C-alpha cells in the first residue's frame, strides 16, 4: 500500500571450493547477478575473520545528513569515538521507536524510513562514518604491522579480505600506478538507523564488494546494469537539479528516491538486508542504494575483473559525452598492463589484448582525422607525469594519454582529439599533435600480449 517492497536479490552459499576464490565465484555468479545488479553471499561457515576492536580508541569525524527524497546530497569527501557514536546512535534508534533496538523489525525500519523522507514536514538528521583506512582508525580485516594472533595470520592473505582484493592477479586495477587512493583502497563506513547511501553507480563502472563486519543489517536496493539509463531518465524527469553540469569530481550530485517510483517506472528493482558476516556485490553500472537498520560498521572496495575492461572503455567515452571527469585514464591503465606483459596473468594477458586491439584502431583513425584538419606538427609526450588536473581535455574534461592537442597560443592547455575545434582560434598549422606512442610503437606492445596469452 504505501510501502512494496521490491522482490529480494540473489543469494548464494558457496562451498569452501567454489568461495576459496573470489574472482571465479564472482564470474560464476554473473550470468544471475548481472540480471539484478546486486547480490548478496553468504560464506561458508567455517571462514569467519577476528573483529577485535577497542570502541574507546577508534576515533572519526562524522558527516552530517538530512533525509529527504529527491533532495541533493553531495558525493562524501565535530568527532566521536566508536563507543560515543555507538552510544548516540542506538540511543537515537530506542527513542525514535520506543522500543530496544533489536525488536524493531526490519520490516517496519524500511517502511518508516521511506514514510519520513517523503514528509517535508518531518525533519530527521542522522550522522555516519565515511572514510578510508588511516592510523587513527584502520581496516576491519588483519592487516600487516603489532603481533598477530594465529586467527588473524589466516586471514591475512584471504582473497575476501578486502584490503587485498585490489592488488591481487585477476584483478585488473591492480598495477594502475597512477595513486587513485579513493578507488584502489577500502573504504569504512559507521552507520546508524536511518543513514543512508543515495542512488548511484561506481566510477569507471566498476563492481563493488561489501561487507560488513558487524551490528544491525545493511538495506539495499539494487537495479541491473542493463537498466541505468532508464533509471536515469525517470531521475532527469523527477529532479533535474541533479543533473546541472558540475566543476568537478567532488561534486556529484547524488539523491534518496523510492524504489517503488522508479518500479512504478518499469525500472527493475531488487533488495537485500544485509547482515554482519555477509558480502554484498555490486555489477558494473548497477545502481544501488539504501540505509541502515542501526548501529553498523562495513567495508567495502571497488575493483575491477577481465570482464569489466569493454566496459571501462564504454565508460569513458560516456564520460567524454557527459563532460564528466574521470578518476584514471583508461588507456593509461592499458598501456601499462602490455608494458608488464610477461608477469600478467594469462587470461588477463588474452583481455588485454583485445581491448588494446580496439584502443589502437580507434586512434589510428582520430589521428588521420586531426591530420585532416590540418594539424601537422608533432611531438611525443609522456603524459603519464602529467598531474590530471594538467590533461583534461578543455572540452570534454577527459584525461588524456594516447594522444591530445596543443597550440603555442594557449600553453599548457589541451584538447582530446574528439574536440580539436575547441583549443583556440588559431589555425591548425599552429597546433602540434602530442602522443605517447607511435602505431608502430604499439603494434608490438600488443604482440608482447598475445605471446603472453599463447
Ligand atoms: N558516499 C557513501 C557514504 C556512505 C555509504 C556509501 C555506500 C554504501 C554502500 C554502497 N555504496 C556506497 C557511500
Ligand atoms: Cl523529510
Ligand atoms: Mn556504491
Ligand atoms: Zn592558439
Ligand atoms: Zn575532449
Amino acid at each position: 500500500s504505501m510501502f512494496l517492497p521490491p522482490p529480494e536479490c540473489p543469494v548464494f552459499e558457496p562451498s569452501w571450493e567454489e568461495f576459496a576464490d573470489p574472482f571465479a565465484f564472482i564470474h560464476k555468479i554473473r550470468p544471475i547477478a548481472e540480471q539484478t545488479g546486486i547480490c548478496k553471499v553468504r560464506p561458508p561457515p567455517d571462514w569467519q575473520p577476528p573483529f577485535a576492536c577497542d570502541v574507546d580508541k577508534l576515533h572519526f569525524t562524522p558527516r552530517i545528513q538530512r533525509l529527504n527524497e529527491l533532495e541533493a546530497q553531495t558525493r562524501v569527501k565535530k568527532d566521536y569515538t566508536l563507543r560515543t557514536f555507538g552510544e548516540m546512535a542506538d540511543a537515537f534508534k530506542s527513542d525514535y521507536f520506543n522500543m530496544p533496538v533489536h525488536m524493531v523489525p526490519t520490516e517496519l525500519v524500511e517502511k518508516e524510513f521511506w514514510r519520513l523522507v517523503s514528509t517535508i514536514e518531518e525533519d530527521v538528521t542522522v550522522e555516519y562514518g565515511a572514510d578510508i583506512a588511516s592510523k587513527e582508525f584502520g581496516s576491519g580485516f588483519p592487516v600487516r604491522d603489532i603481533k598477530l594472533s594465529p586467527e588473524e595470520e589466516e586471514y591475512l592473505d584471504s582473497g575476501w579480505n578486502l584490503n587485498n582484493m585490489p592488488v591481487m592477479e585477476q584483478s585488473v586495477l591492480a598495477h594502475i600506478t597512477a595513486d587513485i587512493c579513493g578507488m584502489k583502497l577500502p573504504w569504512l563506513y559507521v552507520g546508524m538507523c536511518f543513514s543512508s547511501f543515495c542512488w548511484h553507480i561506481e566510477d569507471h563502472w566498476s563492481y563493488s564488494i561489501n561487507y560488513l563486519h558487524w551490528g544491525e543489517p545493511k538495506t539495499w536496493y539494487g537495479v541491473p546494469g542493463y537498466a541505468a539509463e532508464q533509471l536515469e531518465n525517470v531521475m532527469k524527469k523527477l529532479a533535474p537539479e541533479l543533473f546541472v553540469s558540475q566543476p568537478d569530481l567532488l561534486h556529484q550530485l547524488v539523491t534518496i528516491m523510492n524504489p517503488n517510483t522508479l518500479m512504478t517506472h518499469e525500472v527493475p528493482v531488487y533488495r537485500t538486508n544485509q547482515c554482519a558476516g555477509e558480502f554484498v556485490i555490486t555489477f558494473p553500472r548497477a545502481y544501488h542504494s539504501g540505509f541502515n537498520q542501526g548501529f553498523n560498521f562495513a567495508e567495502a572496495v571497488n575493483f575491477c575483473t577481465v570482464d569489466w575492461l569493454p566496459l571501462g572503455r564504454q565508460c569513458v567515452e560516456h564520460y567524454r559525452l557527459l563532460h564528466r571527469y574521470c578518476v584514471f585514464s583508461h588507456d593509461e591503465m592499458i598501456c601499462k598492463m602490455a608494458s608488464k606483459a610477461d608477469v600478467l596473468d594469462v587470461v588477463v594477458a588474452s583481455t588485454v589484448q583485445k581491448d588494446m586491439a580496439i584502443m589502437i584502431e580507434d586512434e589510428k583513425a582520430l589521428r588521420e582525422t586531426v591530420r585532416k584538419l590540418g594539424v601537422i606538427d608533432s611531438e611525443r609526450m609522456d603524459f603519464e607525469l602529467l598531474p590530471d588536473d594538467e590533461r583534461q581535455c578543455v572540452k570534454c574534461k577527459t584525461t588524456c594519454f594516447m594522444s591530445a592537442i596543443s597550440c603555442s597560443c594557449k600553453p599548457g592547455l589541451l584538447v582530446c582529439l574528439h574536440h580539436v575545434k575547441e583549443l583556440c582560434s588559431c589555425p591548425p598549422y599552429k597546433y602540434k599533435l602530442r602522443y605517447r606512442y607511435t602505431l608502430d610503437d604499439l603494434y608490438p606492445m600488443m604482440n608482447a600480449l598475445k605471446l603472453r596469452a599463447e
